[PDB]
Order: C-alpha cells, then sequence, then structure tokens
C-alpha cells in the first residue's frame, strides 16, 4: 500500500538507522555511569527513565523491522540478533541485566564497516571445524586420562572431568603449566611430565598449524 | 573365493565401518561416565558388561579387516595403530586403563575428514626435521651448561640433567622465567641473565622462524 | 634572498643534520649516565651545563628550521615532533623530566632508515582501524558485565569500570589469567568461567585475525 | 706438492669429516656422562683420559685444516668458529669448562644440512636490522624513565639503568607483567599503568611487525 511504502523510506532510509545509533551509543554511556554507585545515587531516575525510553523506542524499531521484510527478518542473522538482545531486555526487572549488556553489540549490527568485519571474522570460521573437532576429541582424551591418573590425589585440578578440562585448557594457553601445575604434580608424581611435555607438544603444534592453515585461505 | 567377496563387501561397506564408528562413540561416553564415582556405583555392571562387549566386537572387526587385506594392513599406518591400540586394550585386568583411554583416536582413524586433517599436520612434519634436531642440541649443550652452573646450589632445578632440560623447556615457554627461575637465582649467581636472556633471544628466533617455515611449504 | 639560500644549504645539508644527530647521542649518554647518583655527585655541573648547551643548540635549530619552510613544518609530522619534544624540555625546571626523556626519538626523526621503518608501522595501523574498535567495543561490553558481576565481592579486580578494563586487558594478554583471576574467583563464583572461556576465545580468535590480517595487505 | 695433494684428499674426504663428527659425537655423550656424580666417580679416569685424546685430535685436525686453504680458514665462518671453540677448550685446566661444553655445536659446522639451516637462520637477520636497532633505542629510552619513575620505591626492579632494563624485557616477554610488576607497583604509583600499558602495545605490536617482515622476505 501507499502507506506501506512510506514507513519502508523510513525504516530503510539512513537517518532512521542513524538514529537508533544514536540512541545505542547514549544508551551504552549510560551502563557505563550506571556502574558509579554515587552517581547512581545521584541520578537513578533520571537514567532509569532513560533507560525504560529508549527500550520502548528499541521494541517499536523492531515491531516495525518486521514489519517491512517478515520472512527476511528470522532468516537474516543481523536482526535476529537484534530481535533477540531486545526480547532478552524485555523482561520485567539477576543474571539478565548483565546479558542486558550485550544490548550495544547492536552497534555492531547497525554499522555497515562492523557488519563488514564480524562477517569476515566468522567467513574464516568453517574452514577451521576440522581441527576444532580434532582439538575436542584430544582435550576430551587427555582429559578423561588427567582425571584418572592425578584426580585423586589432586581433587581441586583434575578430580572431575570439568576441572580436568580447565586444567588443560590452562596448560594449554600456557598459564602457569609448571611452577603452578606439572611441577606440583611431580612432588607425588615424578613422571607426570611425560603426560604434559607430549601434551604441550600436540596441543602447540596444532595450534601453530590452526594459524597457518587460516592464512592459505586467502 | 565367493564367501571372501561377500565379508569384504561388509567390511569396506560404509554401513561397517559406521558401526564400529557407533560403538566408539558409545563407549567414550561410557568412559566419560565412568570417571564419575557416584554413576559407577550405580552402573559398574552395566557399564563394564558395555564394555566387554564392545572391546570383543572390535577385536573380531579387527581379525576380520586383517583378513581381507594383510599385507596392506601391516603397512597401513591407521590400521596399524587401530590394531595397537586394541591390542593394548585386549590384555586381564595399572596405567594400562590410561592408555586404554587412546581407544578414541580410532575416531581419527575412521572418519576420513579426520584422515584429511591428520595426515595433513603429519605432512607438515618432515620439511622441520632440521630445525627439531637444531633445537635438540642446542637444548642439550644449554642444558649441560646450566647443570654445571647452578645444578649445586639449584639442585630443584638445574640438578640433574633431566631437571635442567625441564626447566629449560619451561623457559623456553615462558613461564615463570624471570619471576621464578632467573630472579630467584640471581639472589646468588648476579649474572646468571647472561645465561638466560640469549638463550631466550635464540629460542624465540628460532621458533619464530620454525613458524614461519611452515607456511612457506604451501 | 641571498642569505636565505646560504641558510638552507645549511639546515638541509647533510653535515648540520649530522650535528644534530651526534648532539642527541652525546645528549642520550649523558642521560644513561644521570640516573648513577653517584656519577651524578661526581660531574652534575659538567652534564648539567652540557645539558644547557645541547638544549639552547636544539632551540636555536628548531627555530632555524621553522624559518625555512614554514608551512612545511606544521604539516610535517616529524618536525612536528620535534617542535614537540624540544618545546617539552624547554620550561624551567616534576614529571616533564620524564617526558623530556623522549627527546631521544628525536634520533628517530633525523635519521632516514629511522624514518622508513616507522612510517611502515604507522602505514600498517589504518587497516586495522576496524577490528581496534571492534575489540574496544568488545572490552568495553564484557568490562561492565564483569564489573556488575564481581565487582562487589572483587574490589580489588573488578571493583569499577577501570579496575575491570585492566583485569580484562590482563586476561588478555594471558598473564596468571587462572591461577591469578578466574580460579580464585570460582572459590565464590563457581561458573565464573562461563564469563571468561569465552572471553578468552573472542579475543584470541580476533587477535589472530588481526595478526593474519596484517599480512595480506603485502 | 705431491705430499699436500694427498693430505687434501684426506682432510677434504668424506671419511676424515665423518670422522672427527664421530668423536664429537662420543665427546658430546661423555660431557652429558659427567655431570653425573656417581658415573664420574666411578670413571673419572676413563673420561678424562678420554677428554685428551679427543682435544689432541680435534687440535691436529684444525692444525691440517689451517694447512689446506689458510686464507680460506680465517676468513671463512664456520672454521673460524671451530679455531675459536677448539682454541677455548685448550687451555690448562673456573667459567672455562662451562663454555668448553660449547664444543659440540662443532656438530653444526660439521654437518651440511646443519650449516644449510643455521645460515638460513643467519640470512634472516640483515633484514630486521632496522626494527632491532628501533627496539633498542625505544628499550633505553623507556628504561631511563622507568629508572627515575620507579627505581627509588622499587630498587629491586628499576633501581638502576640495568635492572630497568631487565623488568622491561621481563614485561615484554609478559611474564608477571601485571601481578607481578604493574599490580604491585600500583599500590604506591597508582597511574604507573600509563607507562606499562602503552609501552606493552608498542612492543608487542613492533614485535608482531617484525615477525610479519621476516615472512614477505621469501
Ligand atoms: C571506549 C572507551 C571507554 C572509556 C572508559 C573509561 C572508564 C574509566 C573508569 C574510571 C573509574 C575510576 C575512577 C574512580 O575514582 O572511581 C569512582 C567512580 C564512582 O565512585 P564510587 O566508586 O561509586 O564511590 C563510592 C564511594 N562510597 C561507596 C563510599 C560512597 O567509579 C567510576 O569512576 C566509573 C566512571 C564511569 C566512566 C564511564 C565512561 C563511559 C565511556 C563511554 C565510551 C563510549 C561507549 C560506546
Ligand atoms: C565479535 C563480536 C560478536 C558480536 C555478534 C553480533 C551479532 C552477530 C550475529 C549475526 C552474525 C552474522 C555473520 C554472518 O552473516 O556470516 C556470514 C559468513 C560470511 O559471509 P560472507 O563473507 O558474505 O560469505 C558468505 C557466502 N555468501 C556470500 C554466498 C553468502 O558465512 C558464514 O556464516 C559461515 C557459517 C559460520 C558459522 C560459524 C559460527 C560462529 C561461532 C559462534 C561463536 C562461539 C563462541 C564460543
Ligand atoms: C571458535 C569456536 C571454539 C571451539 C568450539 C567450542 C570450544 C569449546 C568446546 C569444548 C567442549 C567441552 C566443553 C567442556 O568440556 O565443558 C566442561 C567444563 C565444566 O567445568 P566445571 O566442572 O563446572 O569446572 C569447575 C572447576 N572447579 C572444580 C575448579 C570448580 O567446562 C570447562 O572446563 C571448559 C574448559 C575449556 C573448554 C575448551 C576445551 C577445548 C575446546 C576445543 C579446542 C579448540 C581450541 C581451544
Ligand atoms: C566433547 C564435549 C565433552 C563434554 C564434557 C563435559 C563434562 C563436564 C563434567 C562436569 C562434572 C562436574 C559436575 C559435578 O558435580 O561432579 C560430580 C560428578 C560425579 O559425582 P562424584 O564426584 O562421583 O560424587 C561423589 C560424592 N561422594 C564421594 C561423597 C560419594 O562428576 C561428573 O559430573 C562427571 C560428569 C560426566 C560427564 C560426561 C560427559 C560425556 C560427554 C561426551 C562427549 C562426546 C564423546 C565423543
Ligand atoms: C614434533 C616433534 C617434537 C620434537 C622431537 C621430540 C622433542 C623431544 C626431544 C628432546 C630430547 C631430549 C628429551 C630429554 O632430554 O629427556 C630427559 C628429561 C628427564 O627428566 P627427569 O630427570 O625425569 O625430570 C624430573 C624433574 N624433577 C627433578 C623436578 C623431578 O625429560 C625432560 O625434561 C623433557 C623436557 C622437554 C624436552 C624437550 C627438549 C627440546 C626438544 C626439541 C626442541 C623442539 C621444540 C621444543
Ligand atoms: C643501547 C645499549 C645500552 C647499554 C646500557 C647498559 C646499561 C647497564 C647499566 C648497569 C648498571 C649496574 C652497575 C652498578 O653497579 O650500578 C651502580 C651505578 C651507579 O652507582 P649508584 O647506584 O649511584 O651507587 C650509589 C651508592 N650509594 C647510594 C651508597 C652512594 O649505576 C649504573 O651503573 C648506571 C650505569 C650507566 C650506564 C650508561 C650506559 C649508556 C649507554 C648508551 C647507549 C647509546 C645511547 C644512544
Ligand atoms: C594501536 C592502537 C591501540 C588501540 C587503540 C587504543 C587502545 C586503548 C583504547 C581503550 C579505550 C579504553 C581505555 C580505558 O578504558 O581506560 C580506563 C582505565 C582506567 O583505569 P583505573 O581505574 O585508573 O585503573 C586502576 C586499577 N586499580 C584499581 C587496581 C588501581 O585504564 C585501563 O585500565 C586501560 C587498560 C587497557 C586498555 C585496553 C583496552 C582494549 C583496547 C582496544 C583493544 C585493541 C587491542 C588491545
Ligand atoms: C638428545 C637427547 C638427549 C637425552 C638426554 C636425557 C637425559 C636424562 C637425564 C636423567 C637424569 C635423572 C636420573 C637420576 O636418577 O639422576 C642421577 C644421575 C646420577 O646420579 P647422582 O645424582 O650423581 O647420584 C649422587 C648420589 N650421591 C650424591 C648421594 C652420591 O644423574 C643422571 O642420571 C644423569 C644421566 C646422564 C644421561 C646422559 C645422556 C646422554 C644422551 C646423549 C644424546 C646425544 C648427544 C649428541
Ligand atoms: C643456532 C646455533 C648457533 C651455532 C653457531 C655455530 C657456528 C656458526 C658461525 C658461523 C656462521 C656462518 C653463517 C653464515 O655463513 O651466514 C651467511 C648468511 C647467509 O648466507 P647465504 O644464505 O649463502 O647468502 C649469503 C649471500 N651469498 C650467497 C652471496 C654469500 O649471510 C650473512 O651472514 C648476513 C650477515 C648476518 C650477520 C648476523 C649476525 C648474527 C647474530 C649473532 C647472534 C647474537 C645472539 C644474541
Ligand atoms: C637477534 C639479535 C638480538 C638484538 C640485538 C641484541 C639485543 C640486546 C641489545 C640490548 C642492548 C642493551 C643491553 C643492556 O642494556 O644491558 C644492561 C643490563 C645489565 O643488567 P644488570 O644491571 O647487571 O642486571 C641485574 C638485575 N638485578 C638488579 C636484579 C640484579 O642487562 C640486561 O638487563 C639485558 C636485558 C635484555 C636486553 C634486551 C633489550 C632489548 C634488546 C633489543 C630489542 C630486540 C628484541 C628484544
Ligand atoms: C569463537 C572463536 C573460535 C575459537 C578458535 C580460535 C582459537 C582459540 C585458541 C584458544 C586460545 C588460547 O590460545 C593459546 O595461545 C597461546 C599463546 O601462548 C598458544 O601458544 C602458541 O605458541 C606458539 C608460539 O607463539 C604460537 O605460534 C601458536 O599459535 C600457539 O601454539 C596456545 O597454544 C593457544 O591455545
Ligand atoms: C609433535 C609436535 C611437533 C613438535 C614441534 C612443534 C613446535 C613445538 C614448540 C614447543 C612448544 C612451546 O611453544 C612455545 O610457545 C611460546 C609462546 O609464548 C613461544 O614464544 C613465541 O614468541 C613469539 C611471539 O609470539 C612467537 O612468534 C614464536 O612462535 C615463539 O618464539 C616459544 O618460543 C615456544 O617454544
Ligand atoms: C600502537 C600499537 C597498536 C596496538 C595494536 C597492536 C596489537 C596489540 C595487542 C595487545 C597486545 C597484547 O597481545 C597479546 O599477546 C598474547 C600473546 O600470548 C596474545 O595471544 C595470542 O595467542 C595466539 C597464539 O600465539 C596468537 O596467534 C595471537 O596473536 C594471540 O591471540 C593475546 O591475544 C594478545 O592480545
Ligand atoms: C609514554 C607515556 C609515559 C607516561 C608516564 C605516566 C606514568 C606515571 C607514573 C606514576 C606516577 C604517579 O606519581 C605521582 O604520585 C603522587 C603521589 O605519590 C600523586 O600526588 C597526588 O597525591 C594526592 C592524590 O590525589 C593529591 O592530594 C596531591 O595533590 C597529588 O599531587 C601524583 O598525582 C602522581 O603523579
Ligand atoms: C639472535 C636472535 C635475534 C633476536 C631477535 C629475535 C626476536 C626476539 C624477540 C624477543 C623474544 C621475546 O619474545 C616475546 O614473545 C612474546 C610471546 O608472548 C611476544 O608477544 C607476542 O604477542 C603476539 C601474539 O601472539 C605475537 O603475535 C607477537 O609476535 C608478540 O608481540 C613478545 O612481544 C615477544 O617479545
Ligand atoms: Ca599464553
Ligand atoms: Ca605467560
Ligand atoms: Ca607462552
Ligand atoms: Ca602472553
Ligand atoms: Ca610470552
Amino acid at each position: 500500500g501507499s502507506m506501506y511504502l512510506r514507513i519502508t523510506n523510513i525504516v530503510e532510509s539512513s537517518f532512521f538507522t542513524k538514529f537508533i545509533i544514536y540512541l545505542i551509543v547514549l544508551n551504552g554511556i549510560t551502563m557505563g555511569l550506571e556502574t558509579s554507585k554515587t552517581f547512581m545515587q545521584s541520578f537513578g531516575v533520571y537514567t532509569t527513565l532513560f533507560k525504560q525510553i529508549v527500550i520502548t523506542i528499541f521494541t517499536i524499531e523492531i515491531i516495525l523491522r518486521i514489519y517491512v521484510h517478515r520472512i527476511s527478518f528470522f532468516k537474516d542473522p543481523w536482526s535476529l540478533f537484534d530481535f533477540f538482545v531486545v526480547a532478552i531486555s524485555l523482561v520485567p526487572t539477576e543474571i539478565l541485566r548483565v546479558l542486558r549488556v550485550l544490548r550495544l553489540f547492536r552497534l555492531v549490527t547497525a554499522v555497515p564497516q562492523m557488519r563488514k568485519i564480524v562477517s569476515a571474522l566468522i567467513s574464516v570460521i568453517p574452514g577451521m571445524l576440522s581441527v576444532i573437532a580434532l582439538m575436542t576429541l584430544f582435550f576430551y582424551i587427555f582429559a578423561i586420562m588427567a582425571t584418572q591418573l592425578f584426580g585423586e590425589r589432586f581433587p581441586e585440578w583434575f578430580g572431575t572431568l570439568g576441572e580436568s578440562f580447565y586444567t588443560l585448557f590452562q596448560v594449554m594457553t600456557g598459564e602457569s603449566w609448571s611452577m603452578g601445575i606439572v611441577r606440583p604434580l611431580m612432588e607425588v608424581y615424578p613422571y607426570a611430565w611425560v603426560f604434559f611435555i607430549p601434551f604441550i607438544f600436540v596441543v602447540t603444534f596444532v595450534m601453530i598449524n590452526l594459524v597457518v592453515a587460516i592464512i592459505v585461505d586467502a
């Protein structure tokens, strides 16, 4: 209809998208300020009133956007994300506030250069599914072995399957791998390094190949 | 013979290989569950009975695979590995259980994309034999020097040749290289950094070249 | 005029530029010596007198350089920097001395190979503005979440927005990310790793892409 | 002369070079064994007698090699190194033994693949002289500033110019940069991170470019 054309010439207009960008930035600063407990004592009413106005504007904006292109909305991942973050931040007023902080990625969603770069980073991922699965299998296997080997005398670190996964991820990142893990272990299990030095070697060699493999796809 | 043809049309069939894959995954989950001591109190008989059934199936499968292509079996590295892991997990019921956890790499062996990627990672290795030998020689030489220099007043870290190898591998990875090693050393040996700063420099420069050399072979 | 030509055949002469280089090097050594408190007790008058002579020479040199090409001087970034560092080191005799130490980058400014390489390093930067903005937004968002999640029971590290920024930069560099932060946190907040393991993953994946993206522009 | 031809057909023969290689390997194992204090109690006379025989053989070998091609000997870097290490290990029987351990790099010198790879690693270095000089200047400048800023209240780490160089190299490698340095500093100097976060940023950005620049020369 004639009115459908007009609201789409508003929605797909550069200005309306720029306005939702401005609301996003003001809102994000607001969230930066809301951590300041003294600032909150000073301006809780002003900021919270502001929050309510910006969220209502956001909700009606998502509604109009759903109107213009319905099928396109729920098969487009950026609008899918915008829908999902606003819905998350729509519920009546614990961890939900922490997620509400994610509304600021809508600044990625709105800004075309930000879209270009995020889709670039995601387009890198398919190629390394093979190595992510290899590494996941590897971590699972060594985690079970480390749990059954050190989990009893070292419950804090290898006690269960999760704690072992975590200590193996920590060892892979390199963080206190020896003075923190392998050397305290060796006070009781002196050939513990047979388990970790090969583990280090494989992880790094794989992690280095993953980085190499990223490049060649250029 | 006519029967030899039929069992090979089963063995090299997509379905039989997929079945051994399914047994592998169920088994791997089982090994994940067997760490849960309460779950083990609950279902030790069910899981262990399951273990026995899956291992017998695996053994007869390795037998049939050896039948179809004997010479091909012991010159193929993937089947060599499958033979070796099942043989490891075949002995009567300490560290053997920990190895038995390696049966899950048979999931790498069975899955063609997993084969492709592992053979890729191995095909990277020949080219860097030269640098691995250089680095091994380097580590040996500096390990002997560090043992003879700090091994007496620092027995925990450089006392023997092994402890020195380990502290040098730890220093190469970077982990607590200073606050943990070089700075405590300098409380007694104040020009210990003449030994380590050059050591750091050479190791990293070599480690960076090894990464570079990997790429160019593309 | 005839005299303007002569002073420009001095200023743009290889020798005058080499002389200001020599003054820079002598001065830099002087600053190296001035840290030695015993050396300062010995030669405070000689070095400080030297400082005054070299700085006056520098000031009149910047004056003549401004004369030869005025518009060119304040639109050229290297001379802009030379102007700014000498002006910084021109004020009557706390933190100003620490900045005065930056006069030694004038050795970068004077030396053509140094110019070539610094302009190379700067020419790398435009291309990664997109990712620097993405990462800044990311750090802001996770910093607000970490402040509101751990800032109360962990004021030292996530108490305000700044301390959270710092602990997140520290976690990104990898330094004591677990034994130092995430594991002490988990003594009180046991699913704190839901916040950090994804955070680690995104940061590294982005940091690795930033390195990759640098290369391709070759 | 006719005899000069024969000894050169021995010296440049594959067999004579292989023999000095064998002596090198036996000797290197000997040095590995000499760290074992119980093994030394057992076989000090056998090993030391062995040492004397192998070193005399080495000396006469260096003499003959100097004979065949004199000018070529002192302008060739590999033979220069062989001369220098044997001369080092030639003096009458403290730190000299530690250097004597370097005789094992003669295994690099003798082995052609080892020569190829070491000359490759050295051939990488000229191209990065520019950045090594930039980084050295950078380290000098920030070291002077850090000494004058934190050297008094933190003598252990920034007290002199050397301790500052070391703490800056440690911070560059990343090792305990925060929990170990910057955070203890901030207990007294709360805006110390203005000095280190920029320092980190520049170092890494430069260190990443140095790695990139290595590649392109392919
Ligand atoms: C992209 C660049 C981002 C730049 C962000 C830089 C943030 C720096 C934060 C510095 C905070 C430290 C200063 C400070 O002294 O902390 C105190 C304040 C609030 O005081 P507070 O701790 O509430 O005092 C309580 C005292 N009591 C309990 C006894 C009553 O706590 C604060 O000061 C918090 C200050 C809020 C700063 C908000 C900045 C928003 C930047 C927006 C960037 C663009 C967004 C797209
Ligand atoms: C860094 C801050 C994040 C903020 C998020 C903000 C909201 C983002 C949600 C929507 C994301 C949209 C991304 C996207 O559209 O991906 C497209 C990519 C590359 O597209 P493109 O380069 O156009 O090529 C696609 C082929 N074509 C042209 C024929 C269409 O092609 C693909 O999508 C390939 C499929 C890859 C799926 C990978 C899954 C990502 C993993 C999720 C992260 C897990 C964290 C632990
Ligand atoms: C770009 C996409 C990335 C790749 C795809 C997704 C990567 C993650 C897939 C990993 C699948 C396994 C996740 C998992 O095993 O979760 C279990 C544990 C549960 O921990 P929990 O028992 O609650 O730990 C508490 C520790 N304690 C005792 C001290 C209180 O939670 C953990 O401990 C998680 C530890 C890190 C998991 C990462 C393991 C390797 C991931 C795959 C390798 C790719 C490169 C890292
Ligand atoms: C590839 C992705 C892998 C995903 C793996 C994620 C694993 C997460 C493990 C989380 C474990 C922590 C939860 C927990 O509360 O621990 C307790 C349980 C067993 O309790 P338990 O510690 O035995 O209680 C004893 C109490 N007592 C001594 C007083 C009687 O200990 C456990 O909960 C162990 C839980 C077993 C989980 C097994 C998951 C198998 C995933 C299969 C993936 C595909 C394989 C190819
Ligand atoms: C992709 C293939 C990888 C390259 C080929 C294989 C690499 C390994 C070859 C190294 C050859 C030497 C192995 C070796 O020296 O083993 C001896 C020691 C024995 O340790 P031990 O005396 O039992 O240590 C206990 C420590 N303590 C006193 C605190 C209880 O055990 C250790 O300490 C091992 C320490 C790490 C050894 C790595 C040394 C450099 C390896 C070559 C360099 C390539 C990049 C790293
Ligand atoms: C680019 C390569 C740069 C090379 C730089 C190497 C610097 C090495 C610094 C070594 C310092 C440690 C030696 C030492 O024992 O420290 C003491 C001295 C001064 O003694 P001091 O600590 O004042 O004694 C006070 C005793 N008291 C309070 C009881 C009266 O404190 C000092 O020794 C400071 C020594 C000044 C060395 C200046 C070297 C300038 C190199 C110029 C490079 C080219 C510049 C473009
Ligand atoms: C090549 C160009 C580089 C990229 C452009 C510039 C990068 C920096 C842009 C970051 C914008 C935000 C800076 C910022 O948030 O400053 C606020 C805080 C204030 O700290 P403050 O509250 O005074 O901290 C004291 C800590 N305490 C409680 C223990 C005493 O100060 C900090 O904590 C700073 C912490 C590091 C900030 C870096 C954050 C990510 C930067 C963007 C990511 C690019 C790769 C890192
Ligand atoms: C390239 C690959 C290199 C492979 C190197 C692997 C080295 C592993 C070293 C393991 C050392 C730890 C074993 C151990 O229990 O230590 C004790 C022994 C000597 O005993 P010691 O500590 O003297 O006993 C004294 C007892 N006391 C004071 C009360 C009388 O101390 C020793 O055991 C030292 C053992 C010497 C091993 C020498 C191996 C040479 C490998 C040659 C490689 C090729 C060279 C080109
Ligand atoms: C890793 C274990 C080390 C063990 C050492 C054993 C003894 C080694 C001493 C002798 C080294 C000989 C190296 C060498 O010949 O370098 C030649 C390189 C590359 O040669 P090439 O690739 O043939 O190209 C040269 C051009 N051409 C064909 C016309 C001659 O061309 C160049 O030489 C260019 C000049 C570069 C000088 C760089 C100085 C190296 C820094 C020293 C390390 C400092 C440590 C902190
Ligand atoms: C491939 C070739 C590599 C590049 C060319 C050579 C690189 C080294 C050139 C650096 C020139 C300056 C060397 C220097 O400043 O030496 C002075 C100090 C003296 O230390 P000292 O005062 O004896 O320290 C004792 C510490 N204490 C108080 C706790 C007992 O000794 C130190 O602290 C040395 C600390 C590390 C020096 C490295 C500085 C940056 C080097 C250039 C950057 C290239 C990438 C790192
Ligand atoms: C959603 C994002 C997708 C996830 C996949 C992206 C990769 C994530 C990897 C896990 C991150 C931890 O990253 C960890 O960084 C350290 C840095 O010391 C690596 O250690 C590194 O050493 C060498 C030497 O520099 C590198 O060339 C190599 O990349 C890596 O092995 C660990 O091997 C790696 O695991
Ligand atoms: C079976 C696998 C084959 C084994 C060979 C594969 C390589 C294994 C190397 C040993 C693993 C430890 O890896 C260790 O990672 C750290 C990460 O801080 C490296 O430190 C790194 O600093 C720079 C800067 O990022 C990197 O460009 C470089 O790759 C490396 O020198 C150590 O130099 C490296 O030794
Ligand atoms: C003015 C300069 C411009 C600033 C921009 C330049 C980049 C600066 C980045 C911040 C510096 C800290 O750098 C930090 O180094 C560690 C090394 O363990 C990285 O950890 C790394 O793991 C893998 C494995 O090696 C690398 O391939 C990757 O580059 C990186 O993710 C952190 O992810 C990175 O953030
Ligand atoms: C390449 C970039 C280099 C930038 C370098 C910046 C690094 C800064 C190093 C840490 C310096 C802090 O050192 C200095 O500490 C003193 C006291 O100790 C503070 O002094 C302050 O004390 C209190 C606190 O507000 C006030 O009442 C007082 O009036 C004020 O002077 C200074 O404000 C700070 O400058
Ligand atoms: C004789 C040899 C010649 C000497 C020159 C060779 C280079 C030596 C550099 C000094 C070695 C210390 O190496 C130190 O490794 C750490 C690894 O966390 C680097 O940290 C790294 O973070 C990122 C992310 O991975 C890397 O892409 C980058 O290479 C580097 O900045 C430090 O920035 C680097 O300085
Ligand atoms: Ca790391
Ligand atoms: Ca580290
Ligand atoms: Ca490391
Ligand atoms: Ca690091
Ligand atoms: Ca490091």
